[PDB]
């Protein structure tokens, strides 16, 4: 039944050659690589082979298995798409992403060799705002939004994508599977009901988007960087929220405040975040 309904999903060595030898990056979930998927033509497609060196049991398996189900329904240009996953008879199962030629989305702004205006940070949290509104629509939590996890391609669009730990279906699994691995909680970009009540709905991943906006007209600076990560839920329940960046206008900072509303129901949906910010985004000349 899981068996025959993720068959669609998987890739094989008919198709996909990883380049164990070329690494992306490191991470607690395991390694990415450099891969070639090869089309029924022969044509050569780039991509980012992420491997999931913890999925063991049974029950991970399955969990995976359903994630592959439901991730590969995605098609939206700001969200990336997964080509397949690799259940591998030998080896950890791997997950088959197409490769994104300028890195995640902080460590592009964080570096001095790029110069990118105030309309282009306002202008990709514009993107991420739209691959969250389509990810809202088919009812997938993200939990790990922040612009460490918003991928950009040959053509400098941001694609919404996770590149931690493996998707769980449960929010007890979340805290359950960070603190069987060492991996930490994402804190600092945690809506208060859920560092309270362990829960994450779409009204929290909004909350998430506020702290990615935040750290994209920062150009990639720590959010809270004085306040300790178990000193956060004290600070937000005091009501104080980060401050209002240096190149930031008015009505952004406003947005991000709506965003951080102590009352999850009245945060603004991920629709109206699209209309408000295609409006503050055409005020921007360039
Ligand atoms: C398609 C993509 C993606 C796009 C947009 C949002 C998200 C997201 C939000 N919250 C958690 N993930 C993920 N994606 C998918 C997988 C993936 C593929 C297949 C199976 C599993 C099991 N876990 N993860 C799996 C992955 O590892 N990385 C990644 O970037």
């Amino acid at each position: 039944e899981l068996v025959q309904a993720v068959q669609h999903v998987v890739i094989g060595p008919s198709s996909l050659i990883v380049h164990f030898n070329e690494v992306i990056g490191r991470g607690h979930f395991g390694c990415v690589y450099h891969g070639t998927l090869l089309d029924n033509d022969g044509k050569k497609i780039h991509c980012a082979v992420k491997s999931l060196n913890r999925i063991t049991d049974i029950g991970e398996v399955s969990q995976f298995l359903t994630e592959g189900i439901i991730m590969k329904d995605f098609s939206h240009p700001n969200v990336l798409s997964l080509l397949g996953i690799c259940l591998r008879s030998e080896g950890s199962p791997l997950v088959v992403l197409p490769y994104m030629k300028h890195g995640d989305l902080r460590n592009f702004i964080r570096n001095e060799t790029h110069n990118p205006t105030v309309k282009d940070l306002i202008g990709f949290g514009l993107q991420v705002a739209k691959g969250m509104k389509y990810l809202a629509s088919k009812k997938f939590v993200h939990r790990d939004l922040a612009a460490r996890n918003c991928m950009l391609d040959e053509k400098f669009t941001v694609k919404v994508a996770d590149f931690g730990l493996a998707r769980v279906m449960y929010d007890k699994e979340y805290y359950s599977v960070h603190n069987k691995t060492g991996a930490k909680l994402p804190v600092k970009w945690m809506a208060l009901e859920s560092l309270q009540t362990q829960k994450f709905t779409t009204k929290s991943d909004v909350w998430s988007f506020g702290v990615l906006l935040w750290e994209l007209m920062t150009r990639g600076a720590p959010p809270y960087p004085d306040v300790n990560t178990f000193d956060i839920t004290v600070y937000l329940l005091q009501g104080r929220r980060l401050l209002q960046p240096e190149y930031c206008p008015d009505p952004l900072y406003e947005v991000m405040l709506k965003c951080w509303h102590p009352k999850a129901e009245m945060r603004p949906s991920f629709s109206e975040l699209v209309s408000r910010i295609s409006a503050i985004f055409s005020t921007f000349i360039g």
